[PDB]
């Protein structure tokens, strides 16, 4: 099975098959053509952030193990996992200017703009009235949301799963990758997904699934994982722009569900939801999934 694919053209997702969008929201995953988007700075960071900083050209992209939660905020910065191959760097948008080199800041901003264009184009196809969009998606459309550029370095010397089964937490994720390894759950079976040059992989997160579950057009967020990587040639990396609701509780009170004819119902505390699913992603015998309520 091949995922649907689209081009973003003036706020409109044009899929390359008549059933493309229908398949995308059933599959939880689809491809989108990259606009003119230089990826060199992110690729450099993805190959260097975990290395010790040494004098030279690579130095500004190295040594980021020094950026931990105490210098940023909870859930931010560098993490080495015990029972996953990934070592990771998470960074929310409010820290990008302080922490990222200039070229990576600019790439992050361009990926953020593109990701929100993708989100608006998806919402435009759903039975969700525009007057509710800003509140319903956690104020991320008015630039008060939670935007991470997050990097995965798959340490092939670690004998463990590559990245545990999980759902992403938020609205859309725009994923930059080069190699096989991603598998998505489809009709009860694990489907390998390979990246495509000049394209990003897009997927929906839990917030999208919760918002639309009881609407006329429900959208799936689907479980996915990365296979254990074995040694030999460059380590696998990936990185992605994750779009999430605001984490400030006076800006966004949590995750909503839309009930047509009634309005938005506040279903879940988002920070609690996020803290739980994040922790469960990286333990030995749990998974990054959630139990649907009601
Ligand atoms: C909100 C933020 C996570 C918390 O900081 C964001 N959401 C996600 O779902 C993933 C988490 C992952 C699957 C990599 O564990 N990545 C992110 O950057
Ligand atoms: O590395 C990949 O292909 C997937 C990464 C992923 O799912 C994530 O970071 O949430
Ligand atoms: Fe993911």
């Amino acid at each position: 099975y091949a995922l649907a694919s689209a081009e973003l053209i003036d706020g409109k997702l044009r899929f390359d098959s008549s059933d493309g969008f229908a398949r995308a929201i059933a599959d939880g995953f689809f491809f989108v053509k990259s606009p003119s988007l230089d990826l060199a700075a992110g690729d450099t960071f993805a190959r260097n952030f975990y290395l010790p900083r040494q004098e030279g050209l690579g130095a500004p992209y190295q040594g980021f193990s020094q950026w931990t939660e105490d210098r940023l905020a909870r859930r931010e910065g560098y993490f080495s996992r015990d029972v996953d191959q990934v070592e990771q760097f998470f960074l929310e948008s409010r820290f990008w200017q302080t922490v990222f080199p200039g070229p990576l800041l600019r790439q992050a901003e361009r990926m953020r703009s593109f990701s929100l264009e993708v989100l608006r184009a998806v919402l435009a196809e759903l039975d969700l009235p525009v007057e509710l969009w800003d509140e319903a998606t956690g104020r991320c459309l008015s630039m008060q949301g939670t935007y991470h550029l997050t990097f995965n370095h798959f340490r092939s010397h670690v004998r463990a799963r590559g990245l545990n089964v999980h759902k992403d937490s938020g609205w859309v994720t725009i994923l930059r990758s080069l190699e096989p390894g991603l598998e998505v759950l489809r009709e009860g079976d694990w489907l390998p997904v390979s990246p495509r040059p000049g394209e990003f992989i897009v997927n929906f997160g839990c917030a999208m699934e919760i918002l639309t579950r009881h609407s006329a057009t429900p959208v799936a967020a689907v479980a996915h994982r990365v296979q254990e990587q074995l040694p030999g040639q460059a380590d696998r990396f990936s990185y992605a722009l994750f779009v999430d609701s605001s984490l400030d509780p006076r800006t966004c009170p949590g995750l909503f569900r839309y009930l047509p004819g009634h309005g938005l119902v506040l279903e879940a505390d988002f920070e609690m939801f996020l803290n739980e699913i994040l922790h469960n992603t990286y333990q030995e015998n749990t998974q990054g999934l959630y139990l649907e309520h009601h």
